[PDB]
């Protein structure tokens, strides 16, 4: 049915909130400390110096194990 | 239709997943360091000595800001 279609885009966002904004591929798995934004998968979070949200610097990554985690990276 | 019926289940399960695992009722927002499980709400994790999750000593709590919030 429609409504159908409607919890299939709901659905959709949710998984697409997940992942990394620099590469779009990969999940979610890093924090910029200390300012706390979690956006970026490992790879991505590597070199940045500065937040890319808020641009504080970045004095370290912290791992974050997630219950959404669904990946073969993140299992 | 029946696939209305799974698609609210599996939506329910995913936002049931981001919610504390210790209070059931606020978004997980915080992170025990050094271990990094993530899986509390700010309210639960200043009250945890010992990460639920692996047991390790909490050296302190990291807050997140996460896009699904
Ligand atoms: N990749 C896994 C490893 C542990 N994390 S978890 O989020 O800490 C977690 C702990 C216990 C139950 C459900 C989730 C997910
Ligand atoms: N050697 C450091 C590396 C980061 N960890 S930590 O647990 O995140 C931490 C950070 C700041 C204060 C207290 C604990 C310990
Ligand atoms: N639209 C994206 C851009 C980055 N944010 S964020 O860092 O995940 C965030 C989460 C919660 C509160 C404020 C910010 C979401
Ligand atoms: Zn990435
Ligand atoms: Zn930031
Ligand atoms: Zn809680
Ligand atoms: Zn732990």
């Amino acid at each position: 049915s429609q409504q159908t279609r409607v919890l299939q885009e709901k659905l959709r966002k949710l998984k697409e909130a997940m992942l990394c904004m620099v590469c779009c591929e990969e999940e979610i798995n890093s924090t910029f400390c200390p300012c706390g934004h979690t956006v970026c998968c490992e790879s991505c979070a590597a070199q940045l110096q500065s937040c890319p949200v808020c641009r504080s610097r970045v004095e370290h990554v912290q791992h974050v194990y997630l219950p959404t985690h669904t990946s073969l990276l993140n299992l």
